[PDB]
């Protein structure tokens, strides 16, 4: 009796301040609204900037025209 749990710095270590205990209904409503697709767009454009320099005849892979 009177013993079993302690470690009152944080207590039991079952939660490392992971954000499930406290957050805010404004930053979490805009941080997920756009960021992952913008990081994708930046990483993709920075690769495509090396590939556009090889030509590949890119415009002939579309060739928008009426030719029946």
């Amino acid at each position: 009796m009177g013993d079993g749990d302690l470690d009152v710095e944080l207590e039991t270590r079952r939660e490392d301040e992971i954000g499930d205990l406290y957050a805010a209904f404004d930053e979490m409503r805009q941080s997920v609204r756009t960021s992952l697709e913008d990081a994708k767009n930046a990483r993709e454009d920075a690769e495509q900037a090396q590939k556009r320099a090889e030509e590949i005849n890119t415009e002939l892979l579309e060739h928008h025209h009426h030719h029946h």
